[PDB]
């Protein structure tokens, strides 16, 4: 029993930080075979013009206690890709991934390429995160882990003014509408994951907490009109779908549970909690309730 | 800036996790050297669950009934002993990839974060809290036992929980590495109830300070308070009493912020009279009691 806010293992990942200097810049890095992939702005900036000035001795790459010599260096997107003599030995099976909104991924916070904490975020649907970073964080990935492969899916870049934070796929494409330069740039009015509500209301079921169950059931049309007005992501047909193995193991059809998540909006909790909560969690996707309330190990 | 809650990056851990199996039970140990410790219920049968002596049991076992397996690898256990509700298989070969690390028994209130395991096999991440009533709010199913708790100070990390049971009301119950449990709890299926839980008020004034630094202030209020007026409002709502002790680890934060401890505990007084008012906290509608003041100096 439980329901906590879990982070996949970050061990695969930690053999992959390390800390990347461009003069007086200091960053991490994710060293993946003989290639070490940082943001950009380690080096109204004209990206190409700033990285053709630059040699590859000025980058200091560090692993540990070693310094790794870079040979080459090359701009994919906002993102640098810096070459070393040196595989990491520690490289796990990985693949890079682009997330969607809604998704969910495990951030390891590092600094001056050292792995300080790991924690779950999702991409929200203005394609911000909400994470906990300071100065230095940048290079720090977001990933996620099936079988034995990591899918590296985020590198940190940026704070926005609101406190989020923005940054890229491994490719350097940024999520969102973001850019990497210092101009007036704000997040979108963010929405609920309803899918991802949905998902923990099943959790909170299966947990035991069953106050918030009603008789009724919705079309899905009808949901999405009351969720829209609410900020709420509109439930597609995927979602009610993705739905479908906690539907089963709960006896809760999905528009049956769209039908207790339309009360809660336009009434509330009542005083009452869900898994510990006073607010709908919506950090928590589907495959993330079945992961945890069925034991599945990396 | 954010503030989230933050596990310890479990790498080091992972590369401790083996699965010991005894006879028909199968959970996790912790491989530290050439010692594998796990929960000492692993030699338990369906008998001798209600009242078992497990030092009669133990000395029945011998090396060849434990099977320890390290990823694809088979260890062989040289020895065993119990120490406590632990116990230690003595394996021949050490653990290379063996860490800094050192055992700490942790107090109530006390983070460490958990590395869920099953099979031997790292599964989740998460952050918890030593509840005042010496349990911890887990997520963990069987054949989680044997998943530690652990911090990590500079490069060591100090192995503060092992995971042994889960009470009726669905909280955790464990020991520190040297097998003595957290609380008034056995390894024996008797009946056994957790104390009610309160809430870590220091923790609630290390989040409200954290808040504050995050730039929430909603909830701040022109008063003070005395320690002894904050704690009989306090234990009204099921909080913890404030000890100076208490007082003088939230000087740092009070120092940072321009609040004095006093002046928090007077916010914390109104919010727990006045609710929320559907106003949220570092995104939480709940005062949140599992973040101490060393994890929110540490985060910020
Ligand atoms: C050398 C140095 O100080 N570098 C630096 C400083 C500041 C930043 N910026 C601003 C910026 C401005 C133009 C473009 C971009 Cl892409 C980024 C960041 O957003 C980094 C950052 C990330 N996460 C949490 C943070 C908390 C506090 C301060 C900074 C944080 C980047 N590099
Ligand atoms: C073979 C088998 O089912 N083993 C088993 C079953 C039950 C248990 N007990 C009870 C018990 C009883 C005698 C002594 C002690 Cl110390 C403990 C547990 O509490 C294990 C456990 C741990 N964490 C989360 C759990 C979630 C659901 C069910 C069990 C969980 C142990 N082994
Ligand atoms: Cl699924």
């Amino acid at each position: 029993s439980g329901f906590r806010k879990m982070a996949f293992p970050s061990g695969k990942v930690e053999g992959c930080m390390v800390q990347v200097t461009c003069g007086t810049t200091t960053l991490n890095g994710l060293w993946l075979d003989d290639v070490v992939y940082c943001p950009r702005h380690v080096i109204n900036p004209n990206y190409e013009d700033l990285l053709i000035r630059k040699s590859n001795h000025n980058f200091l790459v560090q692993a540990g206690n070693v310094q790794l010599r870079v040979i080459g260096h090359s701009m994919q997107n906002c993102v640098l890709k810096l070459k070393v003599d040196t595989a990491n030995p520690k490289t796990p099976k990985y693949k890079f991934v682009r997330i969607q909104p809604g998704q969910t991924f495990s951030v390891l916070a590092c600094y001056n390429g050292s792995p300080s904490g790991v924690y779950q975020c999702a991409m929200r649907p203005n394609f911000t995160i909400k994470g906990s970073f300071l100065n230095g964080s940048c290079g720090s990935v977001g990933f996620n882990i099936d079988y034995d492969c990591v899918s590296f899916c985020y590198m940190h870049h940026m704070e926005l003014p609101t406190g989020v934070h923005a940054g890229t796929d491994l490719e350097g494409n940024f999520y969102g509408p973001f850019v990497d330069r210092q101009t007036a740039q704000a997040a979108g009015t963010d929405t609920t994951i309803t899918v991802n509500v949905l998902a923990w209301l099943y959790a909170a079921v299966i947990n035991g907490d069953r106050w918030f169950l009603n008789r009724f059931t919705t079309t899905l049309n009808d949901f999405n009109l009351v969720a829209m007005k609410y900020n709420y992501e509109p439930l597609t047909q995927d979602h009610v779908d993705i739905l479908g193995p906690l539907s089963a193991q709960t006896g809760i059809a999905v528009l049956d549970m769209c039908a207790s998540l339309k009360e809660l909006l336009q009434n509330g909790m009542n005083g009452r909690t869900i898994l510990g909560s006073a607010l709908l969690e919506d950090e928590f996707t589907p495959f993330d309730v079945v992961r945890q309330c069925s034991g599945v190990t990396f």
